[PDB]
């Protein structure tokens, strides 16, 4: 399910995750577009400042609220680095956006800390349809895994 | 579970849910608490402006974050009407906030919406503890159901 175009962009999240490392932040990159293929919002992860909950599917599902209409929103694609954590499916699916497509999977990311023996995050790692039945999800690309679990172990594996 | 001061913070939510069904937005309300027992932060749903992530349990967790140090959040305890949602739960987790209290669990309101017919919402009705495993727990307060049932009703009775 994840086409040549889904994958460059993203590829696009993966960049912006490495943004987000380098300034010290936690490596999550996300980007809207909508049904016209147009970038609409790009963000990663700000949580650095203190707000553990400055993740940018959030920001985009809010940004989404105030600039798209609800048909705009439910054509858009969100494209992210790691699938969407609870908070982040919640807030997607209460504001009607579309498809979303990741590159590696909650379940990844939950398996690798637990082979790093890092601890679980505060938040279980539901995969977003238990949190969002109606959304249609794609994912992981498996072109990307190797990146992500470099990138992760960097921030979360030491 | 529910001591008599917890009952007192519940009325004070169901108040605040009241306000905001009287301006026009859904009958949902909540309060922080200091671990010494001082009011920090009130809030009620805001929804009506466009945006369905204007959750009050959202807008406490990120005010804890701005505000209040991680071991004050920890410390501190959440009243709410109604049962966080996922997108609330998940932050209240991420933030690192204390013990929650609910009034009405979201499976009452869930079976009580389906009587009405309405439309389903959009985000699974999981349990706090489903996405927030660590975070204690209390609720729901049988004294006030028929109450919450009644402002539900007004809001979602058809
Ligand atoms: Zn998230
Ligand atoms: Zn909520």
């Amino acid at each position: 399910a994840i086409s040549d175009a889904d994958l460059k962009y993203l590829r696009r999240c993966v960049d912006l995750a490495r943004e987000a490392l380098d300034d010290g932040d936690e490596p999550f990159g996300s980007v809207l577009v909508d049904h016209t293929g147009t970038t609409l919002f790009e963000d990663r992860n700000r949580v650095k400042d203190g707000d553990a909950t400055a993740h940018p599917e959030f920001a985009i599902a809010r940004w989404a609220a105030r600039h798209l209409t609800p048909d705009r929103r439910a054509r858009a694609t969100v494209y992210t680095s790691g699938e969407h954590c609870p908070m982040c499916a919640a807030a997607h699916a209460w504001v009607g956006l579309g498809r979303i497509v990741y590159a590696t999977s909650s379940a990844q990311l939950g398996g690798w800390l637990t082979e790093w023996g890092a601890q679980a995050p505060a938040v279980a790692t539901l995969p977003i349809n238990t949190v969002a039945p109606g959304v249609v999800v794609d994912g992981p690309a498996e072109e990307l895994a190797e990146t992500m679990h470099n990138l992760y172990r960097a921030k979360f594996g030491r």
